[PDB]
C-alpha cells in the first residue's frame, strides 16, 4: 500500500443496493427525499415498460421494506400492517429523471406499483402523499 | 366568506357535491379539477375533525355518482377500478387549504387523507396512479 492513502469524500446521497440493478439513494441531508436509481441496461427505455420492470421493482421494494429504510412523517418506521402512498423519482446513473414510482401499500400482504412518467415533484415535497398507521 | 374570487369563477364551473363542497371543473381542457369548501365549519384545517371526513366522504360518493372524473385515456372512472387521485382543496377566495388524497381500493372502500403540506407541481394531473 506504499505511498498515498485513499480517503472517502462526503457525497450527497448514499446508495444502497436493492438488487435487480436498482439502488435506494438516501440523501445525507435528512431534510431531502429518497430517490431510486436504475443501473440495469434492460431498464433503460421507459417508453416500452414491460412486465419485467414491475417484477424487478417488486423485488427491490420488498428488499427496501425488509431493510426498514423508510419511515413515516411522524418519524415511525414503516411497519407491516401500515398502508400508504409513497413516491420517488427514478433516475439513471447520470441523475436524469426516468419516471416517478408510485408505491401503494394496501395492507401487510399487497402493494400496487405504478410508473408515472409525467408526474413531476415539487422541490418541497417529501416521499409520502398519504399514510395510515394500522395494527 | 360570502362570495367567490372572480378569477375562480371565470376558470372553473362549480358543481355541487353537497356538504358545502364543490367540484371545480375547469373550462380549459388541459387543467386539473379542484375542490372548493364553502362550509364555515370546515374553515380551520389544523383542527380536522371526524365530520371533515364524513362530509368529504359524501361529496366523494356524489362526485363518483355523477361520473365527473375520467382517466387520461378518457375512460370514465367506473366501479371495479382502483386509483390514487389528488386535488387541491381551496376556499371561496381560491386559497389552498389542503391537498386531498383519494385512494380507491375497490367497489366498496376508499381512503381519504388530507395533506396540508403536499404542494402540486403546475404540470400535474389529478391521477398519481390507477388500475382498470
Amino acid at each position: 500500500s506504499i505511498g498515498s492513502n485513499s480517503i472517502d469524500l462526503i457525497t450527497k446521497y448514499e446508495p444502497i443496493f436493492l438488487g435487480s440493478g436498482i439502488y435506494f439513494l438516501r440523501p445525507f441531508n435528512t431534510d431531502e427525499r429518497d430517490k431510486l436509481m436504475v443501473t440495469d441496461n434492460a431498464m433503460s427505455n421507459w417508453d416500452e415498460i414491460t412486465e419485467t420492470y414491475y417484477q424487478k421493482f417488486g423485488n427491490a421494494i420488498n428488499k427496501m421494506l425488509s431493510l426498514r429504510l423508510v419511515s413515516l412523517p411522524n418519524g415511525h418506521i414503516l411497519q407491516p400492517g401500515d398502508s400508504c402512498v409513497w413516491l420517488a423519482e427514478v433516475v439513471d446513473m447520470k441523475d436524469r429523471f426516468q419516471t416517478t414510482l408510485s408505491l401503494n401499500i394496501l395492507n401487510s400482504q399487497r402493494a400496487e406499483i405504478f410508473f408515472n412518467k409525467t408526474f413531476t415533484f415539487n422541490e418541497d415535497n417529501g416521499n409520502f402523499l398519504s399514510y395510515k398507521i394500522g395494527d
